[PDB]
């Protein structure tokens, strides 16, 4: 079997994609936000407080003929940007892009935290990491592409996110139309339950390539690139006026910059990010200082190729018995 979905982002600045979802029977299509950094399929849903539900499209569990109660079975999470949720959890039906998997768990949300409550355009998360990090208790769960797997035609989902446009995941092939050139395949580790991979380097706007070691994670539900401090203070002593700013949270430009590209390596291959996918615009309405699409990593303790870095690239998560991750230019 396999799956085709299109992804759509939230806004004008990308700040997240959602991927329509259908879940029960007869289907209720939620918009969830693919996430390659965690591994919960977690939802909006009729027993959310009230008060934390503002727009979302909700899961109603009772109107589902397929939808079962896993009894005892709890979650809770908190994601990077220091949001959280919790609840309880179901089984039932969930398909994406005409692909089926039956018995998934779907996490469904009795709080979840003002960020989520804030954004009236994501549902839910789908959770696209390893299953070790599912935080369902006792019984730890797995995720939709774990319980596709075996069915699938190769066991392998990519995602093609746009720049200001929408984009596609991709279930159980590789749409070899969909990339120019070749992909160049690099290891994973899954140690800390991410798809964790090694960057050979970068370069800034035209600059030499600089070879070095960068380890960190593909995270399609990251917005931004964030980088070891020495590389971004490279990137960003290429914008006249760019500065760090303690006050905004990170580095912040002049809107009037035309911002230089950014480049990392994958082996010996190269992704290139226009200067252009850097640019977050103002950091309040109307102001003419503009937010960095690269920031620095320095106490996140990991770095993060977000969807800035992710959306230049056609990007292949193989997960065979080995895993690894493969990048192409398109």
């Amino acid at each position: 079997s396999t799956g085709s979905a299109t992804t759509t982002p939230i806004d004008s600045l990308d700040d997240a994609y959602i991927t329509p979802v259908q879940i029960g029977t007869p289907a209720q299509t939620l918009n969830l936000d693919f996430d390659t950094g965690s591994s919960d399929l977690w939802v909006f849903s009729s027993e959310t407080t009230a008060s934390e539900v503002d727009g979302q499209t909700i899961y109603t569990p009772s109107k589902s003929t397929t939808a079962k109660l896993l009894s005892g079975a709890t979650w809770s999470i908190s994601y990077g940007d220091g949001s959280s949720s919790s609840g309880d959890v179901y089984t039932d039906t969930v398909s994406v892009g005409g692909l089926t998997v039956t018995g998934q768990a779907v996490e469904s949300a009795k709080k979840v935290s003002s960020s989520f409550t804030e954004d009236s355009t994501i549902d839910g998360l789908l959770g696209l990491a390893f299953s070790t990090l599912n935080t369902v208790s006792p019984t730890q769960q797995k995720t939709f592409f774990d319980n596709a797997k075996a069915s699938l035609d190769s066991p392998v989902f990519t995602a093609d996110l746009g720049y200001h446009a929408p984009g596609t995941y991709n279930f159980g092939f590789i749409d070899t139309t969909a990339y120019t050139g070749s992909i160049t395949y690099t290891a994973v580790s899954t140690k800390q339950g991410f798809w964790e991979w090694t960057s050979t380097g970068y370069a800034v706007g035209s600059g030499t390539f600089k070879s070095t070691s960068i380890d960190g994670i593909a995270d399609t539900g990251t917005t931004l690139l964030y980088l070891p401090a020495t590389v971004v203070s490279a990137y960003w002593a290429q914008v006249s006026g760019a500065k760090s700013s303690s006050s905004v949270g990170g580095y912040v430009f002049p809107c009037s910059a035309t911002l230089p590209s950014f480049t990392f390596g994958v082996g010996s291959a190269r992704i290139v990010i226009p200067g252009d996918y850097i640019d977050f615009g103002p950091i309040s309405t109307g102001s003419s200082s503009c937010f960095g699409g690269i920031q620095s990593s320095a106490g996140i303790g990991i770095n993060i190729f977000g969807d800035v870095a992710l959306k230049a690239a056609f990007v292949v998560f193989n997960g065979a018995t080995t895993p690894t991750l493969g990048f192409a230019s398109k």
